[PDB]
């Protein structure tokens, strides 16, 4: 089997995307936000505090006929954001682009914290990093991914995020029109649970690339790209008048200014991201002042290759015995 889905960034920043999908029966369709960073499938729902709903759709397992209760199970996370949502949990069935799971654990928001609540286009998530992280308690349940993977036509599924466009999320098979060249395949570890993999190095806009080992995880729950300290001076010295700010939190940069690409490297490949895709819009608005989409990785304990570098490729996540990682440009 396979599934096919078109993924939509949520504004006009690319801060994060939404993907449709069918929960129960008969259907409910809410857009999550696909997260290789975490391995909860969890949502807003008619459980949730009524206060803390302001916009999203949400999960009614009452009306579904396939839903029930997993006894006793709860579950609870937060992110590095500092937000957090937590709940119960059900076994319903999911359907992504086609691609339908029986069984699948739905996790039912009876908490979210602020930033979810001022969010309404995001009605949840659907964790695609590795089952081990999942938060269901005293019983761990497996993600969509790992449910569906055996009877996938290929145990992959792949990331094709747009910049400023639509894009898709394909399980079960690589679509090779999708892409330019041939994708160039990196090892895996899953000893933290994520699609963790290592850079061979970088370079800033035409300038000579550096060899260097940058270990980091593929996140597209992430909105951007977060590197090491030294890496990221090194970037945003060749923007003028860019300066970490405290109080903004971050790398700003004059919104006048003219964006260097960035490239990363895939063994011997090379994913070049454009500079316009590092700009994230005035820190306030109407602001003169911009928000660079490189940041520092050092208050984090993990570099990121997030939305930013994710969405210069064409991603494919191989779910074989032995996980993969594989980039093309497109
Ligand atoms: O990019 C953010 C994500 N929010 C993206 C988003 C922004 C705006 C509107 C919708 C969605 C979530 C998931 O993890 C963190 O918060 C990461 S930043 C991080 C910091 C420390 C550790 C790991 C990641």
């Amino acid at each position: 089997s396979t599934g096919s889905a078109t993924t939509t960034p949520i504004d006009s920043l690319d801060d994060a995307y939404i993907t449709p999908v069918q929960i129960g029966t008969p259907a409910q369709t809410l857009n999550l936000d696909f997260d290789t960073g975490s391995s909860d499938l969890w949502v807003f729902s008619s459980e949730t505090t009524a206060s803390e709903v302001d916009g999203q759709t949400i999960y009614t397992p009452s009306k579904s006929t396939t839903a029930k209760l997993l006894s006793g199970a709860t579950w609870s996370i937060s992110y590095g954001d500092g937000s957090s949502s937590s709940g119960d949990v059900y076994t319903d069935t999911v359907s992504v682009g086609g691609l339908t799971v029986t069984g699948q654990a739905v996790e039912s928001a009876k908490k979210v914290s602020s930033s979810f609540t001022e969010d309404s286009t995001i009605d949840g998530l659907l964790g695609l990093a590795f089952s081990t992280l999942n938060t269901v308690s005293p019983t761990q349940q497996k993600t969509f991914f790992d449910n569906a993977k055996a009877s996938l036509d290929s145990p992959v599924f792949t990331a094709d995020l747009g910049y400023h466009a639509p894009g898709t999320y394909n399980f079960g098979f690589i679509d090779t029109t999708a892409y330019t060249g041939s994708i160039t395949y990196t090892a895996v570890s899953t000893k933290q649970g994520f699609w963790e993999w290592t850079s061979t190095g970088y370079a800033v806009g035409s300038g000579t690339f550096k060899s260097t080992s940058i270990d980091g995880i593929a996140d597209t729950g992430t909105t951007l790209l977060y590197l090491p300290a030294t890496v990221v001076s090194a970037y945003w010295a060749q923007v003028s008048g860019a300066k970490s700010s405290s109080s903004v939190g971050g790398y700003v940069f004059p919104c006048s200014a003219t964006l260097p690409s960035f490239t990363f490297g895939v063994g011997s490949a090379r994913i070049v991201i454009p500079g316009d895709y590092i700009d994230f819009g005035p820190i306030s608005t109407g602001s003169s002042s911009c928000f660079g989409g490189i940041q520092s990785s050092a208050g984090i304990g993990i570099n990121i290759f997030g939305d930013v570098a994710l969405k210069a490729a064409f991603v494919v996540f191989n779910g074989a015995t032995t996980p993969t990682l594989g980039f093309a440009s497109k």
